[PDB]
Parts: structure tokens; C-alpha cells; sequence
């Protein structure tokens, strides 16, 4: 995860940001320059680029029983593999502490059928997202959330959202509702051994206030706003025990009715994060913590499009599968002692980096949200044999496995290694979008006949709509040739010339039209088929990115005929008609980002935060750090190879 | 910084000055003798050329986290490639405090061992700035800032100041206003194991008075005057602890009625400087101070515009970005034990230089204000080349980044390698001039409209004006050709003569017009294009400099008219009619300085304090000095090249 | 410490002395001879030299939490480093003694958060200083203390001291005041394991009377006299337990009111020292004992000057930082068993030597008091590039670290290795004197106009005033050339001759004038600057040491012009004008001490005691003696090298 975000910057200083939102949306800006060279002549044009996002979403969160992960407990009470060494724990009771042989023998007889399920991903997920929510309320940016309306001049579209951002809550409150729902049976535990199969949480080193917060995050979760990470969840455990130096009542009183809603308010994000840092550090759930932060960042937000067609992306919701809650670390007072076992080297590297820089999760989610939408959109164009020298069925391959679905989209576009969740049957997918022909119905207020699709006030779209800009990860190149996604490319000779224009290959034309528009010229074309919504390479102001022509997504049309290239209203670099045999010259255009930032609303400007990797080194003391992890639990990122994108071990 | 102002040790010696001002403005007088060689004879003249400087300026300074710098720690825990050895640090407190076995590290981590944000370039700024303010108070010059008005017979210029001078203060008092604002929660700590994630600064060796001043420089700052270095600031920290054998409360007493305003007054600049030096020397922040002294100097004082056309630059308030305050050097005492690791050889040179000779910072800031102002105007040309260079082959692309920005201007006007900031995301820049073709307006009065082109009391200007003269950094090096900035140049006449024999190249007429104005004849000219009323070269009296008209840079004109030259009221030397044939004899023009000195207000002069090199030579004893350094944390210098210029590391 | 005191005597028999004082002062005398050779002619002159000291002082003693030092406990219950092996101690309870597994398991659960702080430096400090105080009362020299008045003939000065030596106490009484302050909660403990986090002291092998003394030294300490080692301190522990064979009541009764002030009087110095020897030996606190005796000797006394300027040294007080009291050795009856671990080889070597010769601490403090004042004074002159071939900023270097401050002063002058404290955040410094320009206001009764500084009845002084004589450490040489501090030197040719006298280098002149005065001649001079309080190399009777000329402390004046050298009232060796080209001859003068002693008052004569190092060998039985100790805890003395004085490991 961290290794990924820093790779997108070519490892050249990663400038991240923290959470911020204006009614559920924000935008990033990058001062970028593009050069134009021909016969030794260079012309640079700097402009302002921007791309807005939206924390709002309604993810369908499912909760099912997962696998037991005891990879954080002492090496002394675990087998060479996950399995719990009961015989060693039973002996430890009579040998180290004061317990009779008959007392331990009886407990061992009772402890028989007991299923030792340990999964804190669900709870950690809440504590983390509840932190993000508090951070927004802390910044005074906590609202009910809303979607920005898309009006251009030919039509308007405002996505309907179930809750009004204007009457709603300005304060992040306890998700568990007072007086409307029941609560879990919690109780302080300080005995030498478990008496019930119920989940045992260990928070001995935590502060009284921090514990109250974990008990609150362990209760029911009610979706009060529209933000995606605000998904509604049930109470993790119907009943359980918590290992701590004493008994806690401060939250119990609030549920009893005695305590006032004021006297018991959601603690600050610092104490919220310190309770999460203290918890995962003590229980050594680093491996499980990595899975939670990974899944929460994947559905954190979605990049808002500047076209009606792209709004179909915000129309669909993500299907996530979160493992039910399980805890056994607090069953014994010596389970989290000794040396931590089976801790991943990546999980620790990421964990310590997320602890020092919580912004990393937010910045990572933003990079993933855009690299996902593009990697999915590129899936259609790439399968068209477009710019791809590797022939494969992107169509059904890697997007058929739930855990690797989201990763195949990123690696497909970014070209890098997409980090896996590090678990099984845990993921964030868009099942209804696995189909290439999959259509979407988006409600629009027709204003004009320019033409888009129309039926009963909403227009039809197929597959994933290019919505975001490739500027939040400018080095990305969804191809194996020099193109706009690339750092630089050259516009070559139209393979054929004539009287009204010149023909070009599907790619060569877009490559030209893109750098052509940025140069202040409108590119017109005419292909041999019809399902071009229109003639003229579309590109929009703000990011000035000439989107890849839709028609090329439809195969067997391998050539395009670009005609009449007339300069636009605002002209920057003067240039050669190029589609002319005479006026043509080879031109190399290079785009590079000089400064990137983000701003929410009209007054919040956020400067990119820096993180020193030399300082953020993880602590390997008391930890058994492993560099090799098998695939079934899905350790290791997936990447695109010459043979095609597939899963591979971390190593 | 030191290498910059002196000229990398040339002839090796140095005479600099110290802060002093008349209501926020002083003057740099120079006595020079210009020679006129022609006819195998050399005529000349001696005179007085002064250049005013206004320390007044309202800088819009903001603060946000900058990557932590842990250079000021023991080499035992900080490696170059091994980065931070966190495990080694926790492997220490195990044998130093009441923690049993392996419980220690995990305990220390949970609370503080994960943050480590260190940075002291917020406090160092205040102590250094408040020192400059205290010195003027001691010298009897602490008064508000007031921009001197410009009256050139024609149009006068007056600038608005948000606080009056006369009825203002006369003594620099504590920036923090008691009875009005709140204060940072502080307390002396000595626990071998910190219990709260919060700033921890080491001042153990400092005296009670010196410590008080640190907590006073740590508290909220209130801008009382118009001077640039008095930039309004908040309290570096909301809560923190300091390591010291005693608990200083002289400041706490004054925080209430107990300690009276009188008996707590700001300590002498000698005590402020001695406490500042001890603080940096103790923890070892040499690298952090280098950058702190760099920013405050770049924002220090501006050059008072000798011409009205050069007044538009004065109104621009540079946006400065200082990092937030974070401390990690008082967390534990064993941190500062041993050889200070990874310390820049340059930051040490300056620390050893400015500590012994604090005057340098001021003299350096003075050179940077004129060099920046001149390098900004030169960029306008260099890129276009007076319309000789067709494309943008000048590569001024560095002016984009705010950090390399100010350095780029200096490196543009001088072959000197502009000193970087030594930190990332920190800087002082004018974003309102990113586009060198930048236009600006100016509030005007009236007096006969002549080549002034005004618009309803608003003087329109392009790029940046020439608000001052060379001399302070005289052997300049702005034009690869001989000229006034260079020091000497000659007169080869008109390409062709006419009725009045007026024909020269844009700079050839300016070369002669500048030298003619000196001798005693303001030369008249003509341009059939819009001269907006311009008929003769302009020259001020205080600063007898003749500027290159904006039309001599408009790129529309190449050839020039010099209708005739006329005998001025005050005449010096004597000369032939070179603007006509049969009389023109080339003249070699070179001017040298007899004596330079600085005098503010008007009473008692100041004779430069010569600063030679090797008495400053630092002692590497007990320190790990590093000559190299990346480019990520900004360490190196922007340099001028044969294409344009580019950023290069210190190597 | 011991290795140091014996080095000052060139290892040629160390003659030490014990404590003694006449109203807070004493003086040392040394029969010394100086030889004069030229053209094979030798003339020796023997005289009586003396230098008085003063035990009186008012050190500002601060008490702060320090580090835990368990380096004296059995190797069986300690990790490879300081850390306490709890698991081994817990097992030892159920395995060796009779305790149930449930009883030990419960105690282990309670013993959880417990901080194991162990620091007896504060208590040991009291027991030692209280011994010195009893020794004086035992010798009948116990008084309220006072400072000797300095009257010469031109002015008089008597330093004001808060308590009258004449009405005051003649007997050393319990510092803890009866009926005016509360007492700590002490209680006999003989259980197998701790029941409370409170400090547990172990004094099982001590006698009932000795224990009462430790309980008294563990209570509050009231400063009844003016002696420096009489500093006022609070009650080490508010409550605690002591491990002994039985319960003690003899001191409890005195606090209850039943016991009479007579029946309960402070025991003799023998039983006081036997209680300290028994305590440190049993608890094996040798390492901690070394730190206490080290700090107490550093502030023990100050050498009285024979000039008004030198009295500024007695004007300032020392800032010491003593670690709060902590004890855990008495928590278990087997903690001080087995083999002592992590005991320093120097601490044991010094401890056994201080046990056989308590005088060592007093003699050592006297050597340090003079070698400190001179090393600090030499700091100014040495930084002037005077006689120093090594160029360094003595100014801020080593005197910025609290723990090494006092050591850098000794090593700077003595040239030997200055032994460190052997701990952290523990020291004795003069913060207000770290400044070179630091001024002092000394109250004087002007009598004459001879000239010194004057303002409102007190004269101004800057930096450290040469007060003591280099005879209490005659081999010392604060230079790298042959000089008075040296064993012998030669007066060479004035590098230049003329009609009224001869010029000499700053050193060569003082070298001459010093041996010139001892020869019965007054040396007059005239340098090119003015801030010479007067003309004529000053030297005073008693020690007849010609003090290094103040003016030379001010740089850039590298030459002195010695004129008119006329013989003094009392003439000894006839000699050559020497500043004459004709009468000049190379003369080698050698000074050597033949007999040194000390006498307090008018009748107390003390003969130098001798110590046989072959007999005083330390016991290594049952002890784990380590010869290597790291710097963070500050083990190893600091010394002046060719690269400059810096810290170095003992080895």
C-alpha cells in the first residue's frame, strides 16, 4: 500500500494530504507544463488542472464469517502455522501462574468444542472510519454529504441522495443510537483463563476513555450521513468480555440513561487514533489492521466526472465483504506476550507509516479511486487490442476473483503492482459492472439535441466511464507506447495522406488530438462506422484532458480519419496542420507536473504533506517479521506481465 | 548563504553592515569615479550614488507541517542509509527506567515513539527576528514602518500603511499581549520516560532569562509594526514540556498581575542571540537554523524604488510558508549525546559565520532584495531576449516552484549559484508574478502626463520594475555583454547617421544614454510606435541610473532613435557630439568605487565591519559533517547555464 | 577521580589532607624554590607560598527524576543490560522460598505498572556531607561559616552572607527540624516480596544506630550554616520501607517528642562513615556512590582570591542537578545476593580508596576548585589564540553540555583527563558564566583612585577571575609551551630591541615578568591599546604569582612593550635587564615544590597524609567488574587533544 503510493511519484518525494470535504466533495489542482518540439524549436505552456472527488457513496457492506488469524500472538503459544498451541497454554497455566492441576484439567475439558475465531477487521474498520468522521467534525467539515450537479449547456444532472445535507447533523455523534436499539453484553475480565466461548478483547494498556470508544465502536453503527465510509453496520458482538486493569462505567451510564449526551461525547481524533494505535500495537493485529485500512480506503471516495456519461460511475455502489468480529487475544493474560508471530513485513511497513501519517490512507484511497475507474475503463479499450501488444481477455480474467478484482483494475492501468488485502473472502467489488455490455441509466434534464442517448429523461451508458484525470498519478501510462498518460510522446507521420485530411491508427489519432487540443486546436474526425456520439475530439476545461474516443472501444475499426483541424478560441502554441504532407513535422510533447495541491470548498487550501521514509522505519523488536506469505490468504500484489496480469507473491 | 554574499571567497575579505532604519528605511551610499577614455585621454568624475531600502512589508505567512529533520541527534541512532534506528533508541530506555523486560518499547511507542515530527524553524525564526527588532530598540530606532513617497516633478506616489508611525511604539515589547490572548501550556519535565505525545525541547544549559525568552518566543506573536520581519504569528505549540534542571516561572508571573510589565521587559539582543546560539548548539539544529535564517533574510527588507515606474513591485507581499513547530530533542537526554549526525557543511559555515557576525544576515538579505528584484526583471528579457530568440529555449521553468523561485531570480541576474532553502515545502515567494509577463497597477496622483500611460490614477506595468541600483553587488554580471551592471563598457557609434544622426541598437542607446546622463547630458530619443509619451531617457538623482525602457524590451523595436543629446542643468566632464558623425570617437567607460557605507535616518554613519573567512572556520570536532546531500530536502543551488538555468545539487 | 588526584603529583607520592576550617576558611602553604641559570650560573630562591580557600557557599541544588540504575544487583536477576529480570525474580519466589503459585501469580499481577526507579545518589550525598559536618564538629571547627574580607590599601570588600557565624551553632545537629516539619513514613520490612511501589531500602547488615542515621538523612535537610556542602534539601521520600532484621524505634521516639534532644544526638563520624560504607557495600551502589562523592566534591569549596577582581568568583553560585531518591534493593531479600553486576572498575577503585581515606574527597575537591577556576579563566585567554597551537571555540564547545561542563574546565587547564560523573542529567555548573562577556557586580569600599572599575560602590568584572594559585597542582601547565604554570621555562630574546625597552609576544612578556618579579624586580609595560587597568605586571605576596595580564585576554593585540624594569624593595637574584640587546642572556628558571601543607586558623597545622596504592586495592570477590562503559551514562573522562578537548571512553 505505502510502497505503492510512493511508486506513483516515481519515488520522487510523495506529497500526500489528509481528509477534507465541502458537503461531500473536494478538488485537486496541479500546475502542469507541456512542451512542443520540432526542428529544435521548443514551446512550453503552463496551465491549471483540477479534478474533484466525492466522499459520498452508499456501499453495500456484507458481513460473513471469515478465517481465524492468530498471526500476532506469541510464538510460544502457536504452532509452526496459524494453529493455536493449546497444550502449551494449558501447561503455562499450571506452571507459571497459580492454578491447580484439577482446575486446569477441568477447564481443558470445557474448552473442548470451542471455536477459536479471531477477526478484528470489522472493529478496526469502525475505529478507523469513525476517526475520519471525527477529523471532519473537528475541522468543521462534517455534514450530511451531497453530490455535485453536472450542468454543461446541453443538459443538467443532479444525482439523488437519500439524506438532506442541509437539515442534517454538523457533529459526528456516536453511531449507536440511544434508546432505539439494544446493546452488546460487555464485561471486564481479569481472570487467568476463559470461562466462555464469547469474544475476549484485550485493552489492558488502553486508557479508560479510549476503552469506552472501543466499546462504542463494538456496538451498533448507524449510517447518519451519505459518505461512503459511513456505511451502516450491526453490533460486532452480541456479548463479550474485555481484559483491562479495571471495570469501566463511563459508557455504561450513557446507555443506562443517567449520563448526559453531553457528558459522554465522541473523543477527539487524537485519542481515537491513540486507542487504535494502542490496540493494534498491543494485540499485534498489524496484519489484520492492514486488511481493514486497505478495504476502507478502497471505498473511501469516488472521483467526480466532467461529463454526463462519466456520471454512471457514481451511479453504482461497491459490494464489500467484511468478516464477522472475533476475539481471543483477551482470553489469556499471556497471549500477547513474548514475541509477535507471523507478522508481515509489508503490514508493519505500512502500519507504522499510517500511524505517523494517517493522511496516507486518505491519499492512498484517492489514488486508488482514480486508478480504479481508469483501469476499469482501460479494460474495455485494452481488450480492443488498443495499444496492447499483449493479447488477453481482460473481460473475464482477473475481475472474476473478488479479492483480486479491484487490484486487477489498478495494475491494468498503473502498470505497477496492486497490493492485495492479505486475507480471504474479503473485498470491494462492482459485480454488476463485470459485464462489458453492462448498461447504466442516468437521470438527465435534457436541454439540448447535441445528442447523447435518450429515453424517458435518462441517458444510456455502457461499461466504465472515464471520469477522473490521470494527474493524481501523472506518471501512469495505461499503455506500452508513448501517449498522453505517458511522460511524453511524439506525433508521427499519418501513415496515409490525401486531399481532405489524413488517416491514422486508433492510437496515433488520439495521441495527436490530445496534444493538439492542449495546443489550442480542435480536432475533427470521421470514421467508417457510426456510434460516435459526435465529430470532434472531446476534451474539457479544468484538466484539459482529451478523453480517449469512445468509438475506438468498439473493435474492427482500426483506423480513424482526422479532418479539419482549426485553432480554438484560446490559442497557445502555434503548430503545423500535421495532417498535411507538407506542413508536417515530427513533434515531441512532454508534460510534467510542477506543483500539486488540494482545496475543499472555497477557502480551504491544503499544502502537500511530506513523509521521510528513513524516519518512518518499523520496529522489529519483539516481532517475528516474515517476508514470505502464501497466496491463499492473498499476500502479495498482482501485476501486468508480458504474459498478462496475474497474481504474484510479495517477496 | 555565506558563500553567496562574499563571492565564494574572492580576494577573500568582506565588509558588511547591520540593521538600522529611519522609520523603516535606510540608504546604501556609494562613492564612485566613472572614466571617459577617448582621444587617448581619460576624463572622469566622482559622485554620490545612494539607494534607499525599506524594511517595511506585510508578508502573508502561513504555517503547516514540513518533513521532520532529525539531523540534530546522535550518530548512534541516525544513519545516512540506515536512516532512523528506532529499535536502537527503545533498546536504551530498557536499562534506564522502571520498565520490566519487553513491556518497555511497546509502552514507549504507543505514546510518543511513533511521531518524531521534529522541526525548530518557527521558533528559531522568532528568536532571530525578535533579536533584529530588539537591536533597533537598543540603537534607538524601533519605530513603525513607513513607505517613503515618490515625487518626480511629475506624478507622486504614496502607499497605505495599516498602522501609523509617529503615534506608534518606540520600544520592541513582547509579541504576546497579556490580558488579551491565551498561552501555551508548558512545564519542566525530567522523567526518563515521557508520558505524553507532545513537543519536548531541550534548554537545560540555558540560563533562566534565556529560557524565559524561549517560552516568550514560543508564545503567540503579535505584529505591532509594518516591518516585514514582524510577521504576525500564533503560538508554535498549544502545549509542551522543556528539559531543564530548574522550573522557570518569571514568565508565568508576568502572565498575571503578579509580575509587573516593567520588571520583565525583553532581554538585550546580546542575551537573545547568546540564548539562541546555545539552543541551536545544544540540540544541534545547525541545518534547521540555516534555513530559518534564510527565509527571514529573503523577506527582510525591500529596495526603495528610485523610479515611479518601479513602485509597483513594492506593494507585492511575498507569500511565505514556514513549517509547523515540532520538537524531538527534549524527549530524552541520551538523544543529544555524541557526534551530531548528518550536518551540512554549508549550514555549519553559515552558523559559524552568522553567530560570530550576525550582521551578515542583514547585509545578505539586502543583496537578495535587489538581486531578486533585478533577476525578476531580467527573466522578462532573458526569455525573450529583446525579441531575438523565437522559441522558449531559455528554460526558466524553475521559476514555477515556490522554493526555487527566489533563488532563480538571483541566479538570473548574477552568475552566482543561488543558495537553496535547505528544507522542503518551505519558502518565500510572490505567486502573483509566476508569469513573467505579469501586469500590475499603481495608485497615482497627477502632475503633467508624459510617457506615463496611466489609467484613471492607475499606472500599468509589466513583469517587474527596476526599483534600484547595482553597486552593493556591483561587479554584477547580468548581461553576457559589457554594460553598466558589468562595471565597464564602450561606445561604438550609430549604425547609420541621419539628419540628427540618431541610430542605435536598443541597448546601445541605453548604454550611451546611461553614460551621457552621468557626464551631464540627458539624451532624447524617438520611436514611431507607442512611446506612450516617452521622448527621453529617465534618471533619478539619488540613484543616477538610466533604465532600459519597457519599449527596449517590448520586442517590437530593435533600432533606436537618439534625436539629440542636451546639456543638463548640472554639467560634469565634457564631451563631443557623438550622436553625429565627424565628432564621434568611441569612449571606454569604467566606473570604480572609492568608498561604500550605509547610513539610516540621518545622524552618525556606519562603516562596514569586514568579515574574513578562516576565523569563522567551524570546528568539526564531535560532529558528523556532510558535504553532499540529496535534492529532495532541497540542498544545492539554482544555477545559470547556456540554455537558461536549472536546479543543481551541492554535490 | 583517584587516578586524577594522583596524576597531579606526577604520581610521585600524593600528599592529601582532611577537612578543616576556621569560620569557613583555610590556607595551604608550599616551600618552593626557583632557579635562575645563565652562562652556567645558578641562583636558587626559596620562599613561602600560600593560598586560602572557603567551604562557604550557597549552591542552588535542584532535584529532578533521573534514570534507574540497577547496576549493583545480582547478575541472576538482571538482563544483559540494566533491565530487571522480573521473570527470574518471580520464579525465585516460588522455587527457592515458600510461596504458593497463586500467591506469586497475584503479586505479579499487582506488580504490573510499577516503575522500578533506583537512585540513591541523593541520600548518599547527605550521609557523606553530614559526615564532613560531623567531622568538623568533632574537631571543634563547626561554625556558621563566613567569607574573608579583602582589603589591600586602595579598597576593602566583605562579601555579605545571610547567617552570622558568631551567634550560630557550634554543634552539628540533625538537619531535620524538630516540630517544624513533617516526616517520611518509614517502616521495617521483612517480607519475601514488595506490597507497595514505595521505595525499599536495604540495611539488614547495618547497626541499629547506623540505621537511625540513614532514616535521619532520609528525612528533611535544613541548611543551618553557610558552608556549600550544607545545602538545604527536602525529605528524599514521603514514605518508604526498610529491610532489616528488626524494627527500629530510637529515632521514632525523638520525633514523637518522648526522646530527649540529648538522648538522641548525631553519631560520630566513624559510625557515620561505617553506616555509609556498610550501606554502599551491601547494596553495591559503588557506581552510584561514585557519582555522589563526585558531585559533592565539585561544590565542596572555592579558593579565595588576593585581588578585588577575583572576588567575582565567590559572587556566583553553582547550579547542581541531583536525581530524586529511589530504592528497590530492599524490595527483595535476595536482590543484593549472588554476584554484583555492572560495577565499574573506576568506581570500585575510587570507592575503596575513599573508604580507607575519606580525606581523598576533600583533597580532590580542593584540587578541582582551583583547577576549575583556572581552567575557566584560561578559557578566555586560550580562545585568544594565546599559547594555543590548537584553534577552537572554547567559548561554546564543551561548556554547553551540563555533565561535561565542569570537566572541560579542568582538562582545559590541567591538560589531563577530567573524570565524568558516571550518570546522566547530574552535574554542577555555572550557567550565568558560560558567557565570555558575562559581567559581575562586586560591592567594594573605595579607598583609592588607583583605578579599577567603579559604579555605585561596586566594581565591574568580566568572565572568570584568576583567584587561586597553581601551587595546589604545581605540575599543571595551561599551555603547550614552557611557562610559569610549567615546571620550567627559558626567557628568550625579545624579538625586537630599541631605546626605551623591548617588544615581546603576549606570552614571552608574561613568561619574563613572572620570573622577573619572583627575582625581585617590577616589570612595567605599555601596549598599543587601553583597557589595562594599569601599567606594571601585578603579582601579590603570599604566593608571589605574577598573574597573566588581563589586556592579553583581548585579542588582536599580539605584542606587548615592556619598559623600565626596576628592582623591587626586597631583592633576591640579581639579573640582566634582559630587555637590553647587550645585557641580555638566555635564562632558564625552574620552580619546584619541596614541601606542602595546610593550616586552618592560627593553631591548626595539618601534615600531608600518604596513601599506599598497593594496599588500597579493591575487592573483586562477588563483583562483576566491567572496564568498559558507554558515554550516554557518561562513563569516561574528557581530555584536551590535538584536535581539541572532547569526551572519550574510560577504557
Amino acid at each position: 500500500m505505502l510502497r505503492f503510493v510512493t511508486k506513483n511519484s516515481q519515488d520522487k518525494s510523495s506529497d500526500l494530504f489528509s481528509i477534507c470535504s465541502d458537503r461531500g466533495t473536494f478538488v485537486a489542482h496541479n500546475r502542469v507544463r507541456t512542451d512542443f518540439k520540432f526542428d529544435n524549436l521548443v514551446f512550453n505552456r503552463v496551465y491549471g488542472v483540477s479534478q474533484k472527488f466525492t466522499l459520498v457513496g452508499n456501499p453495500t457492506v456484507c458481513f460473513n464469517e471469515g478465517s481465524s488469524y492468530l498471526e500476532g500472538i506469541a510464538k510460544k503459544y502457536l504452532t509452526l502455522d496459524g494453529g493455536l498451541a493449546i497444550d502449551n497454554v494449558l501447561n503455562e497455566l499450571r506452571s507459571t501462574c497459580g492454578i491447580p492441576g484439577n482446575a486446569v484439567a477441568s477447564h481443558a475439558y470445557n474448552i473442548t468444542s470451542w471455536r477459536w475465531y479471531d477477526n478484528h477487521v470489522a472493529l478496526l474498520m469502525n475505529m478507523l472510519r469513525a476517526y475520519h468522521l471525527q477529523v471532519l467534525t473537528e475541522q468543521g467539515q462534517y455534514s450530511a454529504g451531497d453530490i455535485p450537479m453536472y450542468h454543461d449547456g446541453h443538459v443538467k444532472i443532479k444525482l439523488p441522495v437519500t439524506i438532506d445535507d442541509t437539515a442534517g447533523p454538523t457533529q459526528f455523534a456516536w453511531p449507536s443510537d440511544r434508546s432505539t436499539d439494544s446493546y452488546p453484553d460487555w464485561a471486564q475480565f481479569s481472570e487467568s483463563f476463559p470461562s466462555i466461548d464469547v469474544p475476549y478483547l484485550d485493552v489492558r494498556p488502553l486508557t479508560v476513555t479510549e476503552v469506552n470508544f472501543v466499546l462504542m465502536m463494538m456496538s451498533k453503527w448507524h449510517r447518519r450521513t451519505n459518505l461512503a465510509i459511513d456505511y451502516e453496520a450491526p453490533q460486532l458482538a452480541d456479548k463479550f468480555a474485555y481484559r483491562h486493569a479495571l471495570t469501566v462505567q463511563d459508557a455504561d451510564e450513557w446507555i443506562e440513561g443517567d449520563r448526559t449526551d453531553d457528558q459522554f461525547r465522541p473523543p477527539s481524533s487524537k485519542v481515537m487514533l491513540s486507542a487504535l494505535r494502542k490496540y493494534v500495537n498491543h494485540n499485534r493485529l498489524y496484519n489484520q489492521f492492514y486488511t481493514a485500512a486497505q478495504l476502507l480506503a478502497q471505498i473511501m471516495m469516488k472521483p467526480v466526472p466532467n461529463c454526463a456519461e462519466g456520471y454512471a460511475w457514481l451511479m453504482h455502489d461497491a459490494l464489500v465483504n467484511i468478516p464477522k468480529f472475533g476475539s481471543i487475544r483477551g482470553r489469556y493474560p499471556f497471549l500477547l506476550s513474548g514475541d509477535a508471530a507471523l507478522i508481515q513485513a509489508t503490514a508493519l511497513e505500512d502500519w507504522s507509516a499510517i500511524m505517523a501519517k494517517p493522511e496516507l490512507v486518505f491519499t492512498y484511497a484517492m489514488q486508488v479511486s482514480v486508478a480504479l475507474n481508469t483501469g476499469l475503463y482501460l479494460r474495455r479499450v485494452k481488450k480492443t487490442g488498443f495499444g496492447t501488444t499483449i493479447d488477453d481477455s481482460y473481460e473475464d480474467g482477473a475481475f472474476l476473483q473478488p479479492e483480486t478484482f479491484v487490484q486487477a483494475a489498478l495494475a491494468c492501468c498503473t502498470g505497477q503492482d496492486a497490493p492485495l488485502n492479505g486475507m480471504s473472502d474479503v473485498y470491494v467489488t462492482y459485480p454488476d459492472l463485470l459485464e462489458f455490455d453492462a448498461v447504466t441509466q442516468v437521470p438527465i434534464t435534457v436541454i439540448e439535441p447535441a445528442g447523447y442517448n435518450i429515453v424517458d429523461d435518462h441517458l444510456v451508458v455502457v461499461g466504465v466511464p472515464v471520469a477522473c484525470s490521470p494527474y493524481m498519478i501523472f506518471p501512469v501510462a495505461a499503455f506500452d507506447t508513448a501517449n498522453p498518460y505517458c511522460g511524453n510522446f511524439v506525433i508521427k507521420a499519418a501513415n496515409k495522406y490525401l486531399r481532405k485530411g489524413a488517416v491514422y491508427d486508433k492510437l496515433e489519432a488520439w495521441k495527436l488530438a490530445w496534444a493538439l487540443r492542449v495546443a489550442g486546436y480542435d480536432t475533427h474526425f470521421k470514421v467508417y462506422g457510426d456510434t460516435h456520439g459526435l465529430t470532434k475530439f472531446y476534451a474539457d476545461n479544468g484538466d484539459t484532458w482529451t478523453h480517449i474516443p469512445e468509438f475506438v472501444t468498439d473493435g474492427d475499426v482500426m483506423e480513424v480519419f482526422v479532418t479539419a483541424i482549426e485553432r480554438r478560441a484560446r490559442h497557445f502554441v502555434e503548430l503545423p496542420r500535421l495532417n498535411s504532407p507538407a506542413f508536417f513535422r515530427s513533434v515531441e510533447v512532454s508534460t510534467t507536473i510542477y506543483d500539486t495541491h488540494v482545496q475543499a470548498g472555497a477557502h480551504a487550501v491544503y499544502h502537500a504533506s511530506r513523509i521521510n521514509l528513513d524516519y518512518v522505519k518499523p520496529v522489529s523488536t519483539g516481532i517475528q517479521v516474515i517476508n514470505a506469505g502464501e497466496l491463499k490468504n492473498y499476500w502479495g500484489s498482482v501485476r501486468r506481465t508480458q504474459q498478462g496480469l496475474g497474481v504474484v507473491g510479495l517477496t
